């Protein structure tokens, strides 16, 4: 049993709701929240402006600090950092953005980071600002992550359409 509310269950371990994953991640402080990197780790928007905005900026700068011990992460890659006051950990996670021309089969590499946590608040890979389609996002989460992951999605017409459409 965990503290996770008001989720759709859409298979044995995926879970899906209509809600802000800062708002989420405030009330729920998961082990785990996922964020929507780049390979910089420069949270501008999206998901990752929202969720450092929310840390007062104190993920950038931890951030900042690990790109320049350790340099870019690759795409389809992941590191782990803390979760500042919005969970205990946060996993950076840099789906392809095919706003850059990135290939969308690094998709279900980057979903294959989930399986490190046995549990976690996530969005959908390369949703919103990153170009790809929230429909495949989700078939291809479904398909590789085998751990218990809860969906945040902001917007609720997408939320409804995901559902009403998923397989
Ligand atoms: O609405 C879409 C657009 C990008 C792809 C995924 C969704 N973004 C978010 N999802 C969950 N929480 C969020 N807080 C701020 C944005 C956000």
């Amino acid at each position: 049993v965990n503290s996770f509310s008001g989720y759709l269950k859409l298979t044995d371990n995926v879970y899906i709701k209509n809600a802000d994953i800062v708002e989420e991640a405030k009330k729920v402080k998961p082990t785990v929240v996922v964020n929507a990197a780049n390979v910089y780790l420069k949270h501008g928007g999206g998901v990752a402006g929202a969720l450092n905005k929310a840390t007062n900026n104190a993920m950038q700068v931890e951030s900042d600090d690990y790109i320049a011990t350790n340099g870019p992460l690759k795409v389809g890659g992941s590191c782990v950092l803390s979760g500042h006051n919005l969970a205990k950990h946060c996993l950076h996670v840099v789906g392809p953005n095919v706003n850059k021309g990135e290939d969308i089969q690094l998709l279900k590499s980057a979903y294959e980071n989930f399986n490190q946590h046995e549990v976690l608040l996530a969005p959908l890979l390369s949703a919103g600002i990153f170009g790809a389609d929230p429909i495949h996002s989700l078939r291809v989460c479904v398909d590789t992550v085998r751990t218990n992951v809860y969906l945040a999605v902001f917007d609720k017409n997408l939320y409804d359409k995901l559902v009403s459409s998923f397989l």
